[PDB]
């Protein structure tokens, strides 16, 4: 019951209604950078899985259990709470990994395991690492891990950084705009400009972008997987201080993520950054209200501030100005609504 | 309510905060063709609003009832259950229409108006007109309406197609042909290969065609809003015969519809047909999942049947056979996930 | 007889039906770069058959021979078991050639040569090289070959490479969906779909293709004719491992081959690449049942392996996997049923 | 048996291999009009099947076993010789007819049937209807027919017209003209220039054309398939006078042919006429090795005759002579060696 307290049923419904698509499964498992680094970090990483007790949580279709098999686990429980679980069992008979691989229907937080076991692997992540919450019920699960046990991913690192686009930034008002005009169809609607500016401000703007609009170094926060408990999830402050090291007007932050699989042979890292090939996560931009100017040698510094709500997001709060002119500017934004970026 | 016992709670949420969004509205507003035959068919038909009162079914930002005041309307009850009626109530000020526009929050089926009106005014259409299941709170809505009142859109036409489009049916079995691999890195996938196909296939095609890809003449089921009740559209059974006019593989049956506004002065059109320029509404194309051969003077027959879900949508059912081979093709589709090509 | 214990009598029959007629041979004369390339090799080494014994292993109209003879072959032994050995009778009496070409009629499994020879000719290959198995009739031949003797062609180099073609692809998979239909005049012809798909998959594409389909360098089997023995052919066991240089859905392997005419002057070489001009043996593609995603940079191995049949074919079997993923295709491949696509 | 006594092994071999594919079994599937009619033909006279025993001669994947089903017969007897006996099977049972249809591998003249039937269905028509033999097979199968039986097709109708067609006349010496070259590569080929022409000429011409070609109103040669014994098609003669509707060089003989399915409710004609939609059968056309001038108003005659040979084709004979003038002219033809020229 710790899932059903800290989200509402009206987005659980609609959660598990998107990843009981195949189509959705298949989408996952075509990013080929995804789903070989998973495989890549297990299988090079055998002996942490020979003759080894796993739990997979939030399985799909069951292909993280699957490499678990194929490293030499004796045992996995495979947990998934969509009805894809019923494709999953499907597939661990027709693959004859019945004595080996147990389905088990449900939510993490909810089904009972008969035994602890020795490592953990899942794929918990959302946009900006944290989106979607399921990173609580991947550290909900560790009252199943004995206490020498691993986690796969181990850590995960959100990367914070600044960015200039001009463009981006007009966009906003070339759409609110729209309603600034005195006889649309005979209607004066410029009363709503203001509203149709807050309302896309309020949107994180998902897709890519040209590494060239960084203008510093970025910024590391991170998550221990091993270390964290659930509830350091509620609440994730993430102060940053940027060297700029170009000038020019800052228009927001961009967010991407790591996670490192650190096992006993190798560390094998699968990165959402701008430098590397494109994900299913993209990257996330958050705009400010307003440009700040810096300098290149300026320091840029504030907060980024995520309160976990009960449809399975957060709300964003930025904070930033730059220290040696003291100007400054906020953005609050809902993950819950994210602009899908075509331009 | 009516509303809340044919919808899931889930679903109508999600509804209503989609409808809520400003940008929503900017694109609806943004469809010129939609917004101009709005206005058209209402500035046309003055005589049908001058003086009268008028209800605005899911105003949203109020823009019919605007027209509605242009034309001359004593009173309009703009009812609108997103949140969306606030910043509907923003405009009505801000255009000094006060006197004219009451804005009414809530669902059409819950709240009360204080008079009977003159004439019901919505956009309720959704893909193949009846999706998102709108069109029961307009009929519902009838409760207001005197004796002798009109609705606008006063009548719907769906128009079912057959057509051909190969590579369209291959794209689907190209996705679906992921789970057939017997060593996706190392896993054998195929026996999810039959579950693929049926989900795929059960995703509506939303996009629109070239109208040489139809192989007859459609076939129109009218809906007349003035005398249809809410309980007709539960369950809404096609029948069809295509008389074919080439020959070739049937990969499916294409959806469009037309409303008209039926006024005192003049009925005016609004057209979502391939035909026709582009709408919000597209077209929609269900394949089945084996195509059917026919030749150039061949009948295509069977039946349609839309049945309404919890989740304001339809399980849609086609059976269609070749009557001279009896080649036949029994297909279901859920409006719910339609794929946006 | 070595030839008949190896061969159906079903498939000879039809075997040397197909050679028996002109039109055929006329076919296979006029491609300029076979008929040109086997006159240049013979020719530039003249000193390998001035007043020299040859056998012509199935000579056909006898054009070989001919050349042979250009090249002042003291004798030339020309063996044809089809019909068309009276053909070459003829064109031997009207060339004046009466003293120095001798046609043999007969299978050269089972004829007798009156002497040995100093060097046998022959054109013996088929698609991917090995189809039709003429091969061992020729390398059977050496019965007759002095020790020091030569041959021409003295080596063949089958080349393997991985392709993508995703048009190809579909076009077998649109064929084979014919049986997934459930009511084909009111005919359930579903349960034969797995079946249809496997007899499409299993036929060799012979047709040509764009060089840019090829996703990396090929890789090399060589058969030295000189040293191999006719039971080599039985069974054929190709290795390969293909270092990726593109990304993307591999579809199957394209084979094609090249042979040298090593002689004491100069080696030349007849090419059926997809980087040379076209010609009567194209180039063959081996289409796998799923598709293989590979990166480059990726490696790609595994084993074709040809079984030598009765049908004078080749069972074939290829086994591929992309070693970074385990992802893997193993296909079967019948040489007796090609799809021609040109 | 009656089969193996009239085929060559080789022949029944690749003959049985060809029909084993699901690829050719498709092709037939796919001709909606043989498809079409055979379904149309059966069900329109649903009296002649219903609570009926069948025989269903040659019955490849099943389809007209199917239909018989389909029109209401108690009992189909659906006999195969090639492996599609065992896809035939599989449909039967997917289709859950088990208790309807019983297939039968091996060929109808070495089967037993269990009982006598009321109708046999088959499509044994080849190539100017007689080709392949199968009509044999067909009227071979009236062993297991009742007195009052029927079958379907009922008769066979082979029309013969003569045609002008210069450029395809011509077409054969330019193809035999290879030979006709004193230095190809240096050989000279001339010697065989008479039996390439012989070669090509005794090649029927697989295709179509358009019907203006045609000089006069076509002859028609009827097979009563409820009379007619196996032995009647070992030798057939067809005598024929054209009246000339045209004049002009005749360049030789065209043949197609219809089948009618007589039923008690209605009689259903399938055509392969150049006048109706191409089939698998096209029609074929039998040059005559000198052209005969003929008048609007003249008289052709002469005979086509048939002789059956071991490899399950015909020896086809033409005489033909304008009768006003003595002009005469002969070919000898062998339907075993088609020239597909579309
Ligand atoms: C209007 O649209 C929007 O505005 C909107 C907004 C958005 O944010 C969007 C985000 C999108 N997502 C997205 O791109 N993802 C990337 C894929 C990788 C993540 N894969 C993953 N996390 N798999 C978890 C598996 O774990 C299961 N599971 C979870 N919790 C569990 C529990 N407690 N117990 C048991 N099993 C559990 C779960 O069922 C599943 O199988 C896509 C569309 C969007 C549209
Ligand atoms: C992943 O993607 C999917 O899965 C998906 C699936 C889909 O099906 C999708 C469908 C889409 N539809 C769409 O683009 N339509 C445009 C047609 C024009 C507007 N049509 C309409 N009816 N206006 C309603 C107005 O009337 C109000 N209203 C309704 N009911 C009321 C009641 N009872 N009382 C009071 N007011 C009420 C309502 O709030 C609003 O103002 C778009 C996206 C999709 C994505
Ligand atoms: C759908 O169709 C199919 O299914 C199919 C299947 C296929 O595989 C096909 C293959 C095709 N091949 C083809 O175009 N090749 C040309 C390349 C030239 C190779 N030259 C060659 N082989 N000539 C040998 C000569 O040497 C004689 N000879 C052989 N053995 C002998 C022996 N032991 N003693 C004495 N004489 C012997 C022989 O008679 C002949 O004169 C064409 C069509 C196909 C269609
Ligand atoms: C070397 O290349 C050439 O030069 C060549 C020369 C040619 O002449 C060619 C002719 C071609 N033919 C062709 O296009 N036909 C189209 C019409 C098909 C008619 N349908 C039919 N005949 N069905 C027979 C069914 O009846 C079965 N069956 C027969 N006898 C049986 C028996 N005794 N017992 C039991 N079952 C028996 C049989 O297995 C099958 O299922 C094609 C290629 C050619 C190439």
């Amino acid at each position: 019951s710790v899932f059903s307290e800290r989200t509402e049923e009206s987005s659980a419904v609609q959660y598990f209604q998107f990843y009981g698509y195949l189509s959705q499964q298949q989408n996952m498992m075509q990013d080929y950078v995804r789903t070989g680094t998973y495989q890549r970090a297990i299988l090079q990483n055998h002996t942490d899985f020979k003759d080894k007790i796993v739990l997979d949580v939030g399985c799909g279709s069951g292909i993280l259990s699957f490499f678990a098999a194929q490293a030499g686990a004796r045992k996995i429980y495979a947990v998934e709470a969509s009805t894809m679980a019923q494709h999953a069992e499907v597939l661990v008979k027709s693959n004859n990994l019945t004595d080996r691989i147990v389905v088990i229907p449900g939510k993490v937080e909810e089904v009972s395991l008969p035994e602890q076991v020795d490592i953990i692997i899942s794929e918990p992540m959302g946009y900006m690492l944290f989106n979607e919450r399921m990173l609580e019920s991947y550290l909900h699960a560790k009252k199943y891990l004995k206490p020498s046990g691993n986690m796969f991913p181990t850590i995960g690192d959100v990367h914070l950084a600044p960015f200039t686009d001009e463009q981006l930034y007009m966009e906003q008002f070339t759409k609110a705009n729209f309603w600034y005009q005195p006889s649309f169809h005979g209607v004066d609607l410029s009363a709503l400009r203001g509203a149709a500016v807050d309302e896309y401000f309020r949107q994180p703007v998902v897709d890519t972008f040209d590494i060239r609009i960084l203008m510093a170094k970025s910024v590391k926060y991170t998550v221990n997987f091993l270390e964290a408990k659930e509830g350091d999830l509620h609440r994730i402050e993430i102060p940053f201080k940027f060297h700029m090291l170009h000038s020019g007007l800052v228009h927001g932050l961009a967010f991407w993520f790591d996670v490192a699989f650190i096992g006993s042979i190798m560390t094998v890292w699968l990165s959402t950054a701008p430098t590397e090939p494109l994900t299913h996560w993209y990257q996330v931009r958050c705009l400010f209200q307003s440009p700040l100017f810096a300098k290149a040698g300026d320091t840029l510094s504030g907060t980024c501030l995520l309160i976990a709500n009960k449809r399975q997001s957060y709300d964003i709060s930025i904070v930033a100005q730059v220290d040696q002119t003291g100007s400054k500017s906020s953005n609050l934004l809902d993950l819950k609504n994210p602009f899908f970026r075509y331009t």
